[PDB]
């Protein structure tokens, strides 16, 4: 039993709801918090905009600490830093990025950083600004992603059709 409330139940292990990220965050504390990242860790704008406002800008502070020491992130990659007032961890994750023409096949291995944890509170890898068919994230999320996932979708007009087409 955990303490996530209202959400429509896709499968055996993936969860769905129509909520803003930040908010749910802010409710739950879930250990993980997945972040919508660029490999630059530069959060501008889309959630990770989002996230990083809620925090006060110390989610920026602290991932210009981590790109001056290890340099930017894969594609299909991630890194665990702090979930400030969100989370206990926020898992930074790059999805391609359609509007910069990234192969959308990386997709798969973007996911396959959640099952690196029992729990996630996430959004869609590669929708939004990102330009992928939230309709095929959420088919990638469910055939990849094995640990419990935890979908916030912030338009509720998208989350509609999303529950709808689901196979
Ligand atoms: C992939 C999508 N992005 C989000 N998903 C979940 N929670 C979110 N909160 C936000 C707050 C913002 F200021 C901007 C974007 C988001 C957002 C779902 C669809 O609407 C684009
Ligand atoms: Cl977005």
């Amino acid at each position: 039993v955990n303490s996530f409330s209202g959400y429509l139940k896709l499968t055996d292990n993936v969860y769905i709801k129509n909520a803003d990220i930040v908010e749910e965050a802010k409710k739950v504390k879930p250990t993980v918090v997945v972040n919508a990242a660029n490999v630059y860790l530069k959060h501008g704008g889309g959630v990770a905009g989002a996230l990083n406002k809620a925090t006060n800008n110390a989610m920026q502070v602290e991932s210009d600490d981590y790109i001056a020491t290890n340099g930017p992130l894969k594609v299909g990659g991630s890194c665990v830093l702090s979930g400030h007032n969100l989370a206990k961890h926020c898992l930074h994750v790059v999805g391609p990025n359609v509007n910069k023409g990234e192969d959308i096949q990386l997709l798969k291995s973007a996911y396959e950083n959640f099952n690196q944890h029992e729990v996630l509170l996430a959004p869609l890898l590669s929708a939004g600004i990102f330009g992928a068919d939230p309709i095929h994230s959420l088919r990638v999320c469910v055939d990849t992603v094995r640990t419990n996932v935890y979908l916030a979708v912030f338009d509720k007009n998208l989350y509609d059709k999303l529950v709808s087409s689901f196979l």
